[PDB]
């Protein structure tokens, strides 16, 4: 509630339905908590700052607070944060509290009984006692990880007294990652659901370690006795490179377990007895181990019928280069398997019969096989994997056939990189491979491919319309980081159903001058929608115009359009005129010092998104914008403009997203925003503007403005801008960083003063 | 003769034995020829400048000139250079003349009969007539190439009248490269020795084309009907991709031919009848052709018993990936073959039996096989090639086994890149290959290897002293652009005879902090002489000191020595102290803002070459140089020093090569060079110095100075430096760019004035 604040430098978000008020003071360099904080707020953000300590009077009048965040307030900085006694007892409605990165020595006392979450990561608490945990009898989620490890050493092994967590009957999630823990803290409460003991120094597991945990769902034991070969981070192998000793009858009481992580445990064998009782396991991680021989046997896979995810990445043997992948026949028992990763299983040749166990997996979607240094791989063997969604053929050497400060979620699963080409259907990610030329015979029996990534292959070829013949249903093609010779306009002609084409980073042949550059090759593409050819350094073009009846988006950044539009050369003025359906242009970083007269007349009639960022436009004309009757998102950021148009209404009748970020403008015209009621977005940040007059900023236009930025510039706070001073502190226009970034240059003592906090009584 | 010049801005070189005087005015921006040119000069250099034309009075008093160079005086610039009539008749002793890059339309007339060389490259002369060549009856070398091609088009085919060169009885070398020539200009004089007709549009060769040439030694026919696939430069294939039609009885009259180039001719067959008469052929070029099938036959090789060089690079077929290299059995007839290049013959697997024809070549030294995309290659097959000097295993994908403005020489042969490792003996250049780990078994039967290049392989391995076991006689090892984990001090221990080690560009594992970095691994290397570990970004080291009893040169540039020598950290102060025999150090680009006191005491006793370039030394102490009793070549270029030492004699008693290039020094001490008789080299260029006093620059010290630089700085030419003005124009000290780079800041009209050309009579 309370809607209107007075001088708070933190953003306020109101949710009437949720009855939640959010205050975000992230990255504000506040030495002390600012005054005037509303009593109706629910979430308080007090992240990285210069707060010396915490006082009971800080939250004296705040009784509705339900979330306090104090993450990374002192990253190892002055002395450690000190908390006065009874500093949290007054928050009866408190439910969540974060104290990560505060260099605390012991668990704070006096916490309210209503607390449900407590985070104490990146601290110096290496001792756990029941006396300090007595007050936390109603806690549900506990985060005590990253207290003693290589980044934040403490030189003392973690000590937990007997039955420390036993009386925490409400505990559900416990994390002890990177805490130098040697022994699992028995006895954990029976209500635990997620346990995170990974990246510790645990060497053995007892048979009664998880005897009472029946509701556990997620168990993590990574980093115990890890595989330290070629590790880019400090780690200590266990002795004799022994594996993490886990008894056969260890996961017996676990019946609701769903996620089990054993990554980087130096395991050599996986007994089937482990998975005898856990019949509902969904995700299993076994990466960074020594299970190369176990993959050939994989006898334990017969006890996982409901498995969804299986990770076996980077299990290669030392000084061993396998001739082929030895997949066990027990892989056919993974009926519900969806994602499979066999990376780091480096081998020479991949054959069709080696993937036979995966032929009957109906629910399999993703097959990851990248980073395996595969030399010989017949692509026609994938004709049986039509139901697969993503097939990974990454940096391995396949060649053509011959003749705590952020992330409030804390413990979260690894989110897979959702590439832009996955949404189009079947994907064959052949990026960074050893393919140096394209044959139509190689891609035979692959008409089902809706996607094909070939970035980084460094292919030097002159396509004439026959290489991608079998790819009849291809919709997305990636050809970045290659050497494409556009000597013919018939390239990609046989890709009838292609929609998006990426030929970026092909600067090699485009840099050479005097050779033909057929830029009209998009005419044959009937259903092409997006074309990305940026960072190509295109300086000449044999074709006068580019023709396309369906292209809508075109990226032409990082090229040389100045030479194409050189003074006295009108050949390429109407280069984009024939693109009738084009709606977005991205001609940026083209070293365009100036725009010759006539280019705007040659722009497509349906242009709607024009960008000229980072170009260096010394003088950009504005009366020529009348030609563009559909322009809405003109962008001139990071340019060297110096003059605003006399009347924006006379320039464009539809511009609504004008941007002039990081420009050099010292003053605005007296009628800059006169009768411009169609404008919605305006940006003038990072400029050299001095003052704004009333006649240039009418309130009628400013009322409908969604967002306006005037931060990080050189406004002068003198008596000549009383109207501006009154308006900035009495309007509802959303101006970000109003009290943090925009300051006053002068005069004299007014350096660094906040405009919204200015009250010139003498004026 | 004449020894002493007056105001010439060109360097003068005297050779009394050769009676030659050389004047070099290269890159001087001279609008007109300067006055005071000696009459005794022999060679005149008048390269790229702003000379408008040539007048007869330019060489009026010069009668001893024997060489005039006028190369690239106007690169397509004002209008073309105009030569007045009878502008060269007065040079009776002229023998050589260069007029390249002058946009001349016709051959200049009135040349003296004593001329022997004439260069007219990069001009607009596309018509040749006997009338203009009548005056050149005594010429020997003619250069008329690059007159009409893609860089300098003329849109007209070259026209040569019948028997134009017939009467040039003294002609020996003729070049017509890139001249758009269609037909060979019959009839060439019988005294021709070198003919250069390459990069032309010749489509056919007549049987009488070379009927009279019996003394010809070098013949070039490249670029005629060229192979235009993947060409980074403009080219036009002949029609029907027809080959250059050469009759069988074409090289019949040629008996002294030694070099024949047929590179890029789209040839398909090489008849043996071509080489029936040329029994003394030494170098043969057949690259960029379609002789992939001909290599399997190679019937013509039986007629080349005296061949020395054979080039067959880049003859791969389009859309064909050969399974193996098909070398003909006729290769055994090349008894005298020394260098063989089979690059661009892309094939999958290389076997031992495929190199059988080369097993009996006693004189074979270099075997080039790079850029072939070889996948499988057993390195043990090279045990039979012990006599070979260089074996090329370049960017192909071999993996470990599984289970006119310059170049006055004009027409010159392609100089092979002499790598630094070739001088050590047998070389196995395995750079940029697909090797990702090293096994001792792979390098078996290779104990004869004196060199091994492994740069760019990106090998991630933790060597412990057993990988390079069979390489007992290895002396040079290259490991640049890799990922070396120095977790053990026993690395390279088994390389007993190693002398030079290069572990540069291994920044990956060295960037990580907290992992061990055993920098004392050089102790085991008993005979190590040079160690290059630059660009490694080394910021921490587990070993306190580096020990080596034989290391003499150490490159440690592009690292982080500031953190190692951080204030309050004296652990790594004596890092290089134990290097007893070290004589050269290259610690540069280390971001060293300042040198903590004590590092000089920890320097090796026998240090002689110290470099601190591009470091950013805000304040470098000088009294600590007394510790180094053997310093001679101290370098502080591209630094931010501001104060010179009070007395250089008191600092170092052996410094003789002090360098302060691109520094920021405004003034020198009044006793900077007092009693410093041991100094030989001094550099103060690109500084902010204002004036020099007499007491700081005694003549006794300056007499023995070999070289001194005071160019491109901010000297002020007022009346306060009369002594300096007198001394700079009356001393014999070699001061480069004395009248071209060093100018006067002021005062007033004295901007840009030459100090050596200053005469202040009013002073
Ligand atoms: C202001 O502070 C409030 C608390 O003081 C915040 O309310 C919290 O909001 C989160 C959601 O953002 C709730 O989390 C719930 O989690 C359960 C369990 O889901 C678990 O599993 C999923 C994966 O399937 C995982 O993503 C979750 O993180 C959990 O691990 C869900 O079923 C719920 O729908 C909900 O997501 C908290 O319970 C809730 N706390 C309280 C006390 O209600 C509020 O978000 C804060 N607002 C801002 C703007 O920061
Ligand atoms: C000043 O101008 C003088 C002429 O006006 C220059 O004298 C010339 O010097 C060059 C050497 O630099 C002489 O070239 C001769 O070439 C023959 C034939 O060798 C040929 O083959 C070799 C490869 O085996 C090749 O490298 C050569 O370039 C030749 O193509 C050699 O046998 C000789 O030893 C010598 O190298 C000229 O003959 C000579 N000209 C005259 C008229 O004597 C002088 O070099 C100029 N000085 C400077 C500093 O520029
Ligand atoms: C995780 O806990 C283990 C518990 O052992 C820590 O190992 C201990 O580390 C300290 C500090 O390096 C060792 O103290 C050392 O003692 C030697 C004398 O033996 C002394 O010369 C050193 O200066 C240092 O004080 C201690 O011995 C060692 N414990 C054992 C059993 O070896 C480990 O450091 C902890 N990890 C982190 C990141 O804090
Ligand atoms: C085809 O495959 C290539 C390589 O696998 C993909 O390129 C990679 O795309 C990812 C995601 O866009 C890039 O990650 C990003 O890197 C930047 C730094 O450049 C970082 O700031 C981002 O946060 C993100 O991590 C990755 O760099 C890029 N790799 C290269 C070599 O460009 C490409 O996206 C694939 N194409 C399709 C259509 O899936
Ligand atoms: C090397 O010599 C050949 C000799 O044929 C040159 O080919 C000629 O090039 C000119 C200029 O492009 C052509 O003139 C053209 O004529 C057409 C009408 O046919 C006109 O529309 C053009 O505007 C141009 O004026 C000429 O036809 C052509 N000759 C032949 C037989 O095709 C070639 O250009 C020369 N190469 C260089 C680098 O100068
Ligand atoms: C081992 O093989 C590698 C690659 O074949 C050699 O590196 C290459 O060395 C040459 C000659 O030093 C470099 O050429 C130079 O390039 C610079 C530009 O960086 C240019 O300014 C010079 O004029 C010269 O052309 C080449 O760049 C370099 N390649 C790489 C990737 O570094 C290496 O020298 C070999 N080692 C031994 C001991 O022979
Ligand atoms: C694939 O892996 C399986 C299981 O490790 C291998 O089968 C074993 O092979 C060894 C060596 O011959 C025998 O001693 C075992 O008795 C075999 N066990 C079983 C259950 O068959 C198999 O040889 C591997 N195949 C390949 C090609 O490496
Ligand atoms: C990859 O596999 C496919 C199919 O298994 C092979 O296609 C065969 O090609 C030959 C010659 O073109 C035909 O005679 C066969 O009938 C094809 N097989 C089928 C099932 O139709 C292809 O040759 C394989 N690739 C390589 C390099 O061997
Ligand atoms: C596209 O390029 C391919 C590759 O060169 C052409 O295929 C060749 O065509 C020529 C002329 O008909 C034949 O002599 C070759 O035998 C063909 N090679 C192969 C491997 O088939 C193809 O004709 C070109 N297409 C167009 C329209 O230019
Ligand atoms: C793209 O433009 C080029 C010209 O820049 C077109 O090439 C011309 O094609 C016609 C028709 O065959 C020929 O008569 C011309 O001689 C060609 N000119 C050149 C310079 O090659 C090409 O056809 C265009 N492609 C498309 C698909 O429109
Ligand atoms: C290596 O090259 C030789 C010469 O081109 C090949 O020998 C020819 O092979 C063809 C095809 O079988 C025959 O028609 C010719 O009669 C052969 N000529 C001779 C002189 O033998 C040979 O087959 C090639 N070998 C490989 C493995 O490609
Ligand atoms: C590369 O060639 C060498 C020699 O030709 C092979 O060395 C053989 O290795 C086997 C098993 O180690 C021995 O039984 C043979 O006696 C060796 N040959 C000789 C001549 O001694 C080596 O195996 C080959 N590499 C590969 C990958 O096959
Ligand atoms: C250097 O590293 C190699 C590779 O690990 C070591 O060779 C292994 O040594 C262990 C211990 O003796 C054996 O169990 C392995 O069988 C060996 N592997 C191979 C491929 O031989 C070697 O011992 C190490 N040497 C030193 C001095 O540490
Ligand atoms: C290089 O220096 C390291 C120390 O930085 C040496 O490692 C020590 O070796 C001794 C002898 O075995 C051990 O007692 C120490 O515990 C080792 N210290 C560490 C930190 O590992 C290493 O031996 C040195 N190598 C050489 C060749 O001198
Ligand atoms: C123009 O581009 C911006 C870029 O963020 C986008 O937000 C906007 O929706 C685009 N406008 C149209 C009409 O597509
Ligand atoms: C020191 O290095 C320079 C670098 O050019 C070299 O010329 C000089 O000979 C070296 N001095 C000694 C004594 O090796
Ligand atoms: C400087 O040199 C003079 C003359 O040799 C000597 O007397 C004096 O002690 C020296 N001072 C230092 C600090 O070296």
């Amino acid at each position: 509630a309370r809607w209107f604040p007075k001088t708070l430098p933190c953003d306020v978000t109101l949710d009437v339905s949720k009855n939640h008020v959010i205050v975000d003071c992230t990255d504000k360099h506040l030495t002390e908590i600012p005054g005037g904080i509303p009593t109706n707020t629910t979430n308080l953000t007090l992240t990285i700052n210069h707060i010396p300590d915490i006082s009971p009077a800080s939250f004296h009048r705040l009784v509705h607070l339900v979330e306090i965040d104090f993450r990374c307030n002192c990253v190892p900085c002055p002395r450690r944060l000190q908390i006065k006694p009874r500093s949290f007892s007054g928050l009866t409605y408190l439910k969540s509290l974060y104290l990560d990165g505060n260099q605390l020595l012991e668990i704070p006392q006096g916490l309210p009984p209503s607390l449900q979450l407590l985070s104490l990561e990146a601290n110096n608490i290496f001792s756990i006692r029941k006396e300090q945990l007595t007050e936390l009898a109603n806690i549900e989620i506990l985060y005590l990880g990253q207290n003693c490890y290589y980044r934040n050493p403490c030189y003392v092994s973690y000590s937990i007294e007997k039955d420390a967590f036993l009386n925490l009957t409400k505990l559900k999630v416990l994390s002890l990652k990177d805490n130098n823990v040697t022994t699992v803290p028995t006895v954990l409460p029976s209500t635990l659901t997620e346990l995170y003991l990974y990246n510790n120094m645990i060497a053995e597991i007892q048979e009664d370690d998880f005897n009472n945990l029946n509701q556990l769902q997620i168990l993590d034991l990574s980093g115990n006795c890890p595989r330290c070969y070629n590790a880019p981070f400090p780690c200590t192998p266990c002795k004799n490179n022994s594996p993490l000793q886990i008894p056969v009858n260890a996961f017996d009481a676990l019946t609701e377990l769903k996620v089990l992580r054993l990554h980087s445990n130096s395991l050599q064998h996986v007994p089937p007895r482990w998975f005898k009782n856990i019949n509902n396991l969904q995700e299993l991680d076994l990466s960074q181990n020594f299970l190369a021989k176990e993959i050939g046997d994989a006898k334990f896979l017969h006890f996982l019928p409901n498995l969804i995810q299986l990770d076996l990445s980077f299990n290669f043997e030392l000084q061993v280069y396998r001739a082929s992948m030895n997949l066990s026949q027990a892989f056919s028992s993974l009926k519900s398997l969806k994602i499979l990763r066999i990376r780091g299983y480096v081998f020479k040749e991949l054959k069709s019969f080696q993937l036979s166990p995966l032929h009957n997996l109906q629910n399999l979607e993703v097959l990851d096989l990248g980073t395996n240094f595969i030399k010989i791989a017949n692509l026609s063997m994938f004709k049986q994997f039509k139901r697969l969604k993503v097939i990974d053929l990454s940096v391995n050497k396949i060649s053509p056939s011959g003749d705590s400060c952020r992330f409030k979620n804390k413990e979260a699963s690894f989110t897979s990189v959702q590439e832009s080409c996955y949404k189009y259907g079947q994907t064959l990610d052949l990026s960074k491979n050893s393919i140096f030329f394209i044959k139509s015979s190689d891609f035979q029996h692959l008409s089902f491919l809706k996607c094909l990534n070939l970035s980084g292959n460094l292919i030097s070829q002159t396509l004439n319309g026959s290489e991608f013949q079998p790819l009849a249903e291809l919709r997305y093609l990636d050809f970045s980081n290659n050497r494409l010779d556009l000597l013919h306009s018939t390239a990609f002609e046989e890709l009838r159903k292609l929609e998006v084409l990426d030929i970026s980073s092909n600067s090699h042949y485009f840099q050479s001058e005097g050779i033909t550059h057929m830029l009209n090759f998009t005419k044959n593409l009937k259903v092409l929608q997006k074309l990305m050819m940026n960072d190509n350094d295109i300086s000449s073009s044999t074709s006068r115009t580019m023709e396309s009846e369906s292209l809508r988006t075109l990226e032409f950044r990082g090229n040389h359009l100045d030479v194409l539009w050189r003074d006295g050369d009108n050949r390429y003025l109407q280069l984009f005129k024939n693109l009738l359906k084009l709606e977005e242009l991205d001609i940026s970083k083209n070293s365009l010092s100036f725009l010759p007269s006539g280019v705007f007349d040659g722009m497509p009639p349906n242009l709607k998104n024009l960008s000229l960022a980072k170009n260096g436009l010394k003088s950009f004309i504005w009366e020529k914008l009348r030609y563009l009757k559909n322009l809405e998102t003109l962008d001139l950021s990071h340019n060297q403009l110096t003059t605003v148009p006399e009347r924006l209404s006379n320039c464009s009748r539809s511009l609504k997203n004008l941007i002039l970020k990081n420009n050099q403008i010292r003053s605005l015209t007296k009628y800059f925003l006169q009768d411009a009621f169609q404008l919605r977005y305006l940006d003038l940040s990072s400029n050299k503007i001095q003052m704004i007059q009333k006649t240039s900023f009418p309130e009628n236009v400013l009322n409908n403005l969604k967002m306006l930025l005037l931060h990080h510039n050189r406004f002068l706070c003198t008596c000549d801008a009383v109207w501006f001073v009154w308006w900035v502190q009495h309007t509802e226009v959303t101006i970000p960083y109003l009290a943090t970034d925009v300051t006053c240059v002068g005069p004299g003592a007014h350096k660094g003063q906040s405009v919204i906090s200015l009250d010139l009584y003498t004026c």
